[PDB]
C-alpha cells in the first residue's frame, strides 16, 4: 500500500525537511561512539511516504487523543532511527519497533535532535555500525532516518539526568534532559498508531574538516 514520492532539492518541502535535519545536529556525550563523528549530513534523497490506510489509522487515533486533551493533539514532527525503516514505511509502527529497554519505558522513541536518532540507525547504541565496514562512524555507507508526524496528547514530563502503557491519564512521555542544557527532548509513544512516517531521508554523515 505504500508508495514513495521523490522530492526535488528545488522543492520548498525538501528544503524545509533538510533544514530540520541539519539544524538539530548536536554533539553527543559519547564522543561519537554510537552515531559517529560529524557536524552535518550529506542529504542524498528525501521521499514522501504515502499510504492511505496507515494515514487513516493515524488520523483516527489523533482525533481520539485530541478529544481527551482539550481539543489538542499536540502533534509534532520528530525523528526516528532504526534498522527497521523498511518495515515501518510499509506496515506502520508497532510493538516490534518498541525499545523495550529504553529510559522512559518500553515504547516507540522519537527525537528532536536528528543526531540522537542517528545513534539508533544501526541498532541500540549504534550496534556494530554499518553492515559493509562494521563502522559506527562510516562516512561511505548510506543511512536512513524517518521524519514522522507524532501525536503526543497529554505528555508526561519526565526530567532525565542526561509494549508498556502510557502513564494513566497520559498519551505519551517526554524525556527532557536536565543536565545537558543543549540536548533537546525525546518522546515515547505506546501505540503505533500515534505516529505516521511522513518522510524517508537518505543521507551520509560527513567527516569534519
Ligand atoms: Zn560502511
Amino acid at each position: 500500500g505504500t508508495i514513495l514520492i521523490d522530492l526535488s532539492p528545488d522543492d520548498k518541502e525538501f528544503q524545509s525537511v533538510e533544514e530540520e535535519m541539519q539544524s538539530t545536529v548536536r554533539e553527543h556525550r559519547d564522543g561519537g561512539h554510537a552515531g559517529g563523528i560529524f557536524n552535518r549530513y550529506n542529504i542524498l534523497k528525501i521521499q514522501k511516504v504515502c499510504n492511505k490506510k496507515l494515514w487513516e489509522r493515524y488520523t483516527h487515533r489523533r482525533k481520539e487523543v485530541s478529544e481527551e486533551n482539550h481539543n489538542h493533539a499536540n502533534e509534532r514532527m520528530l525523528f526516528h532511527g532504526s534498522p527497521f525503516v523498511n518495515a515501518i514505511i510499509h506496515k506502520g509502527f508497532d510493538e516490534r519497533h518498541a525499545y523495550i529497554g529504553g529510559m522512559f519505558g518500553a515504547g516507540i522513541y522519537f527525537a528532536e535532535n536528528s543526531s540522537k536518532s542517528n545513534q539508533y540507525v544501526y541498532g541500540i547504541g549504534g550496534g556494530t555500525g554499518c553492515p559493509v565496514h562494521k563502522d559506527r562512524s562510516c562516512y561511505i555507507c548510506h543511512r536512513q532516518l524517518l521524519f514522522c508526524r507524532v501525536t503526543l496528547g497529554k505528555s508526561f514530563l519526565q526530567f532525565s539526568a542526561m509494549m508498556a502503557h502510557s502513564p494513566p491519564g497520559h498519551h505519551s512521555v517526554t524525556g527532557r534532559p536536565s543536565v545537558n542544557g543543549l540536548a533537546l527532548a525525546e518522546y515515547v509513544i505506546y501505540r503505533g498508531e500515534q505516529a505516521y512516517p511522513e518522510y524517508l531521508i537518505t543521507y551520509q554523515i560527513m567527516r569534519p574538516e
